[PDB]
């Protein structure tokens, strides 16, 4: 793939999850668009040492800094721990992250099977 067929496909991975929503119309990836402040919740980057956040994604696509889709997939998988380890399981933000996490999957099968 050239760099520019990449990014395109990685936008439109980045905009499967940020549109998503649940049965009641909520944005679930709302609450990970950007780290929390590190002011005001200093215990995150006390546990989890290496934050990131869907807006970190979105640069690291403009910048070309992602070579595969795979490298763009490690960073969500990161993303996705990261709340499952601050968050306690069943919590909503838990239950986010992994369904972000099922988003990208999905859409990333699609867009590489579909002939
Ligand atoms: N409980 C949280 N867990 N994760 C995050 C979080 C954000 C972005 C990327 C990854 C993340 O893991 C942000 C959280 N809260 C934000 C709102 C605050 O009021 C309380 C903290
Ligand atoms: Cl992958
Ligand atoms: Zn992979
Ligand atoms: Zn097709």
């Amino acid at each position: 793939m050239s760099p520019a067929y990449l990014k395109e496909i990685l936008e439109q991975l980045l905009e499967a999850i940020v549109v998503a929503t649940n049965p009641s119309g909520r944005l679930i990836s709302e609450l990970f668009q950007k780290l929390p402040s590190k002011v005001q919740y200093p215990d995150y980057y006390a546990i989890i040492k290496e934050p990131i956040d869907l807006k970190t994604i979105a640069q690291r696509i403009q910048n070309g800094s992602y070579k595969s889709i795979h490298a763009m997939a490690k960073d969500i998988d990161l993303l996705a721990k990261n709340a499952k380890t601050y968050n306690e399981p069943g919590s909503q933000v838990f239950k986010d992250a992994n369904s972000i996490k099922k988003i990208f999957y999905m859409k990333k099968a699609e867009i590489e099977h579909h002939e």
